């Protein structure tokens, strides 16, 4: 797809081919990349997937930094066009934790105005690292909340960082624990409808927390799923042949050898590498039959487009309504972060989730 | 490699990528087999490929009414019929699609002026597909204008480029100066297939005319706006990965020569916009390509969307996965969820504009 009979697209056909020389990066996003350094090839990472545990916690405490400075970078320069308000809750994790929650909604929304729809937002970050309060995660949250929606980001425990070190299932408990309670503050939040929805690590999350309600009986609070690029298969480190993207667009934004030494904080034992709610690319028919409706939104120059390509298609064999979308010129979850480069691109997908939020209620 | 690109036997009924509610329905209609081989190609005469699409025109119509006729909107629309002069004098009917109780004296509306597929050549805004769509969109919050413009061939023929072109322009000019008589906010073109060509075309006309600060954004979906369906070119290869898909390459090589008998205008972008010079696009306003996955159009489109952004456009690029052409823009009982994603993206693409 958007390639020549000539050539394999990206590394598949040019090993050397990084997002600043890719044809199909989008040029603006490709601008602000160079900019910054990161539109070559990424750097090796100092741990991989034949890492110590430990030393993968360790890293990814150093890492979160980084990101979340570049999250701040990208989010931090503006807000939303209409105001909103921002709150925060404490409730109760099934275990006895405190689970804190952003609650952001339009300002002069109360239980006593019309209900809006809601999203109970799960952020990324490889279920490992970065926080609810990042700029980044934030902005994204207040943006959704001014199209005219409530909306929770979770703050979940994390594998490592500075919300660490909690392995699964200790971040899926809490995103479960947070739409439940959501799901049982309807009247309170003055909401009519309850999506999940995040990327990357909060698209796992999202998916394996609907996944888990429907296990636990809970599956119709509910309403539908809006997973943007999906971080679901664990297999970065082994490259399986399904999965092209993996080489295609690897060392895009992210190497591989990051991302297969992330997966040892979130599943220290490797007990758990097909684990459907781990990682939700190894669903059964059965572990997907009877979910709500769902929306799998990948990014076309993204290393894990694939998995989350067959994720959708698995869905739609399952019986599942799916709808598959590609956002096409974009790296691993540009349009969730680069709202001052590729604005437009940005708020289609806001747009459509706030969209899609409304048709399920 | 996907497709017929991996499998030159491959199908839409066959081939893993389809969504399996539309494979079915494709299965049940007899459409998901490799299309055949038709018996016109762009060899033939320019009278065999008209008498051709004149005959296809009312098959095509007759599934669209099937697709498209089975249901209404969930909120209630008015329609009501107007008809407007061309710059040459012609008669072009538009239907205008509304939320009941919207006047001139509402609070104004989002307004899309639709430009129906066909490639150019058949097909009519009053099939009940098109007025089907037009009113799901209007149910939404939208004034949407359905064009009934020219075409090459059918019906409503026989008027090559630039014919039905100019009755999109002409109609577009003419709701831009009844804004308060619609009651409406902004204008944006949006079309599929050959209308998505007349659509992206009709802008790239404003800015030639001079009228370009009236159109407020364009929504593509899976442009026909190659022309090189005989040739097949490299750089295209969804042509052959998905050829067959609904639409044989020889039958799209014949339907181009109506619309362009002498081929004079192969590389004129207001005819085919795949060929636009960057200068072509300079200073249009934003623009959404939506492309389907399984369609051998799909990367015409990618292509066209990559070009738009080279030139400075603002623009969103889309792969609606699971679809064959245009699926996502008639195959509301079978696949609702891509029906509408596809029309609720288009809404709320015309209310950012506003």
């Amino acid at each position: 797809s958007n390639a020549t009979l000539n050539q394999l697209p990206g590394r598949l056909g040019d090993p050397s081919m990084s997002l600043g020389t890719d044809p199909r990066t989008d040029p603006r996003l490709a601008a602000a990349l160079t900019q910054l350094g990161l539109a070559d090839q990424a750097a090796e990472p100092p741990v991989n997937a034949n890492s110590e545990v430990a030393d993968c916690i360790a890293y990814s405490t150093a890492a979160e930094q980084a990101w979340q400075t570049l999250g701040a970078m990208l989010g931090s320069q503006g807000e939303p066009s209409n105001p909103v308000d921002v709150r925060e809750e404490t409730i109760k994790g099934r275990g006895g934790n405190e689970i804190k929650l952003y609650i952001h909604s339009p300002t002069g929304h109360t239980s006593d105005s019309d209900p809006l729809p809601c999203v109970v937002h799960t952020h990324g970050g490889g279920m490992v690292i970065l926080t609810a309060a990042d700029a980044n995660y934030s902005r994204w949250r207040s943006e959704l909340a001014a199209t005219g929606l409530v909306v929770v980001g979770v703050e979940f425990r994390n594998a490592a960082g500075a919300l660490g070190n909690h392995p699964f299932p200790a971040g899926l408990h809490d995103c479960a624990d947070a739409a439940k309670w959501v799901a049982s503050n309807r009247e309170a939040l003055g909401i009519s409808t309850l999506i999940m929805s995040g990327e990357s690590g909060g698209g796992n999350l999202s998916l394996a927390t609907t996944m888990l309600a429907k296990k636990e009986g809970w599956l119709e609070e509910i309403a539908g799923v809006y997973a943007q690029c999906p971080y679901i298969s664990g297999l970065y480190a082994s490259k399986p042949e399904e999965l092209p993207s993996l080489l295609e667009n690897d060392a895009y934004f992210w190497d591989m050898k990051t991302m297969g030494a992330m997966v040892k904080p979130y599943d220290p034992t490797g007990e758990n590498a097909s684990n459907p709610l781990a990682w939700p690319y190894h669903a059964s028919l059965e572990d997907l039959a009877g979910l709500p409706p769902h929306v799998i939104s990948v990014n076309e120059l993204d290393p894990l487009r694939d998995e989350g390509l067959a994720h959708y298609r698995k869905l739609l064999k399952a019986g599942v309504s799916t709808v598959g979308r590609t956002v096409h010129g974009t790296c691993h979850a540009a349009d969730c972060s680069f709202v001052d480069v590729i604005p437009d691109v940005y708020f289609a997908t806001v747009r459509d989730i706030s969209a899609f939020a409304y048709s399920r209620a």
